[PDB]
C-alpha cells in the first residue's frame, strides 16, 4: 500500500516503516563544497564484464532489470568497499518533467532521473540476509540528464511498451549494463538506506559525479509506464522518487580532489 501518491507517498511511509524518519536515511542532498575529498578512498572497480541480464520487471514502483547473482559475474568492489557486492538488478526514478526526478541532488539539484545499479555484499549469502546489514548493500547512483540521447539505454526504453502494467514482465538478456555508466568513475559516497521501504539502513551509497545523458525522447518513454495493474484506471508511473532527508551525523567523502 506504499506509493508515491499524495495518499501513500514518502510523507506518508513512516507510518508502516518508522525507519523512515532514521538517522542514516537516503537519499540526501550533496553539498559539494562540504564533501570532503578522502585521498584514503580507492578507484572504485566496476567488474560487468561477466554480466547476465535476464529479465525485466514491472513492479508497481519502477522497472527493475534484474541479473543472474547466482555467481561472481558482475561485482562492485574497491571505493570505500570492503569485499564483492554482486549486482542483482539496477532500476530508475524519474520525474513528470525533465526538472525533477533524482532522488540524491546535488547542491539541491535535480536531475531528470537517476540509476540505481543495486549490490549486495557476498559475505551475507543472500540478498535477504544483506539487507539487514549495515555492509550488506552498495547502491551505484548516476543522474541523467537530458540531452543527446544514451545509446546504450535504447534496449531498455523499446522494452517498455511490453511491460506497461504493475507485475508484468519480458525476457531480457544479454543487456550490457556498462553502456548506462559515464567515462568518468569519480564519486561521492556516504553510509544511508534504501530509499523505497521497508527503508533498511544497510546501504553504502556511491553517487558518481558526471552524470549520463539521455535523450527527451528517452525518458517521454519511461513516463508511458503505468503504477497499476492491467486494466486499472491508469495512473502513469512518473515521481517515482523519494525526496532528500536529513543527513544528520553523516559525512560525504569525494573520490576526487
Ligand atoms: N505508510 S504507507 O505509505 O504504507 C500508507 C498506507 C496508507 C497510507 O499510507
Ligand atoms: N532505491 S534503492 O536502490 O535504494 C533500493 C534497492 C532496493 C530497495 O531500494
Ligand atoms: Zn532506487
Amino acid at each position: 500500500h506504499w506509493g508515491y501518491g499524495k495518499h501513500n507517498g514518502p510523507e506518508h511511509w513512516h507510518k508502516d516503516f518508522p525507519i523512515a524518519k532514521g538517522e542514516r536515511q537516503s537519499p540526501v542532498d550533496i553539498d559539494t563544497h562540504t564533501a570532503k575529498y578522502d585521498p584514503s578512498l580507492k578507484p572504485l572497480s566496476v567488474s560487468y564484464d561477466q554480466a547476465t541480464s535476464l529479465r525485466i520487471l514491472n513492479n508497481g514502483h519502477a522497472f527493475n532489470v534484474e541479473f543472474d547473482d547466482s555467481q561472481d559475474k558482475a561485482v562492485l568492489k574497491g571505493g570505500p568497499l570492503d569485499g564483492t557486492y554482486r549486482l542483482i538488478q539496477f532500476h530508475f526514478h524519474w520525474g513528470s518533467l525533465d526538472g525533477q526526478g533524482s532522488e540524491h541532488t546535488v547542491d539541491k539539484k535535480k536531475y531528470a532521473a537517476e540509476l540505481h545499479l543495486v549490490h549486495w555484499n557476498t559475505k551475507y549469502g543472500d540478498f535477504g540476509k544483506a539487507v539487514q546489514q549495515p555492509d550488506g548493500l552498495a547502491v551505484l547512483g548516476i543522474f541523467l540528464k537530458v540531452g543527446s540521447a544514451k545509446p546504450g539505454l535504447q534496449k531498455v526504453v523499446d522494452v517498455l511498451d511490453s511491460i506497461k502494467t504493475k507485475g508484468k514482465s519480458a525476457d531480457f538478456t544479454n543487456f550490457d549494463p556498462r553502456g548506462l555508466l559515464p567515462e568518468s568513475l569519480d564519486y561521492w559516497t556516504y553510509p544511508g538506506s534504501l530509499t523505497t521501504p521497508p527503508l533498511l539502513e544497510c546501504v553504502t551509497w556511491i553517487v558518481l559525479k558526471e552524470p549520463i545523458s539521455v535523450s527527451s525522447e528517452q525518458v517521454l518513454k519511461f513516463r508511458k509506464l503505468n503504477f497499476n495493474g492491467e486494466g486499472e484506471p491508469e495512473e502513469l508511473m512518473v515521481d517515482n522518487w523519494r525526496p532528500a532527508q536529513p543527513l544528520k551525523n553523516r559525512q560525504i567523502k569525494a573520490s576526487f580532489k
